[PDB]
């Protein structure tokens, strides 16, 4: 879809925002108010990694990050 059928950049931005808030929320849960500490950390950094990847992606193209 070189004709840009949809703003995947915006969709990515939204997805990154969601993932970000998700990571923060997960960290809050981890803070306090199943297998290993490492596993739990990764599980709590699931949204953190997702956000990082999405941020790197949007940055790669330079659409939302570089309007």
């Amino acid at each position: 879809a070189q004709i840009t059928g949809r703003p995947e950049w915006i969709w990515l931005a939204l997805g990154t925002a969601l993932m970000g808030l998700g990571t923060l929320y997960f960290l809050v849960k981890g803070m306090g108010v199943p297998d290993a500490k490492k596993f739990y950390a990764i599980t709590t950094l699931v949204p953190a990694i997702a956000f990082t990847m999405y941020l790197s992606m949007l940055l790669g193209y330079g659409l939302t990050m570089v309007p």
